[PDB]
């Protein structure tokens, strides 16, 4: 299995992601998205793209990406502080169930997987998430994939922020 | 007029704030909330307070506050990185109109105003907002109140983030 042969699942309507807020990452590839919370935001009333935005929040640091749909269930991200573009797909989504929401998304460079984001609001308890992670580990560079929450700072009275 | 005599308006249901996302600050007191975007978030499925959260985002920095209602239309904030508490009120809200949403909120220390946050998603065009700002300037230390967007960094293809 190479990264380009991973499933490219249908991307749910943006409101379903917004209604899943807040999410935490369960499995990631680089260290970047360890101990990170994800927030989806509707487009600004003044946005001329009318692209919604994904926010990745790690303590007091944040990265934001406006994004639009592309071909074959792709998401095309624009990192808001640099203008750099990324192309993302979903392995699966399972949003707004009785046990909350989960998904796994990935970014490829050809046959190699370069980033991986398994997110949930149910502490990783959707069987689909462990299962999708075991599959993504099998593609080239998927050996980097690991648990995102082994060493997170202690809270000071909030739950998705620190 | 002293800060303690400012109106303490009724706080809209949290979903109305969430449906106003994203907001930008129009007038502020300290420099802290210049060029800042505000995002409201529903409580985490795993939160035991079930407090929603306000996020203030200024470039790649973020401060988060879980908050609950208190007496007399107060909001009681818990800053998520420190645990420090703040008590906030609203001068007015005017959310989810045909011209979008606005509000002005403030924090007092007795008769003195110590922070001020006028927010909107309509570029400050609600007549109530200019009007409320002119009133808050009249309370002690309200002379610090100023336009929040005179010198913000340039965008890189997003609209509420930079
Ligand atoms: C959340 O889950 C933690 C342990 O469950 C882990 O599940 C997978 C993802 C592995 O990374 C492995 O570490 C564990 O089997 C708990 O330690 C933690 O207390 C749980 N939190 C709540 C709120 O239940
Ligand atoms: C947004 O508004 C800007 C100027 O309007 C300002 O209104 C008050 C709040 C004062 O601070 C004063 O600077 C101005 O009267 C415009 O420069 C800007 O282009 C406007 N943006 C859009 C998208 O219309
Ligand atoms: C895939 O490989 C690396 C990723 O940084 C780079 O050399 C190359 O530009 C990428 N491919 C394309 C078509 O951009
Ligand atoms: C109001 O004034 C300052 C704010 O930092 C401080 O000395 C004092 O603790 C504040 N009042 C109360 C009751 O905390
Ligand atoms: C991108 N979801
Ligand atoms: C606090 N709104």
């Amino acid at each position: 299995l190479t990264c380009d042969q991973l499933p490219k699942a249908a991307i749910n309507p943006i409101q379903e992601f917004i209604d899943s807020n807040p999410l935490e990452f369960e499995y990631v590839l680089t260290e970047t998205f360890e101990c990170t919370t994800r927030i989806y935001v509707q487009p600004a009333r003044w946005s001329t793209t009318k692209a919604p935005t994904a926010l990745d929040i790690k303590g007091t640091q944040i990265m934001a990406y406006d994004f639009v749909g592309g071909p074959e269930n792709s998401a095309h991200l624009n990192e808001c502080h640099t203008g750099d573009k990324q192309v993302w797909y979903f392995q699966y989504t399972n949003l707004l169930t009785d046990n909350g929401s989960s998904y796994c998304a990935y970014r490829c460079n050809g046959t190699e997987i370069i980033e991986y984001k398994c997110a949930s609001n149910n502490n990783g308890t959707d069987p689909l998430q462990h299962q999708a992670m075991e599959v993504a580990k099998t593609v080239p560079n998927g050996d980097k994939i690991h648990y995102a929450k082994s060493n997170c700072p202690e809270t000071h009275g909030c739950f998705a922020f620190y």
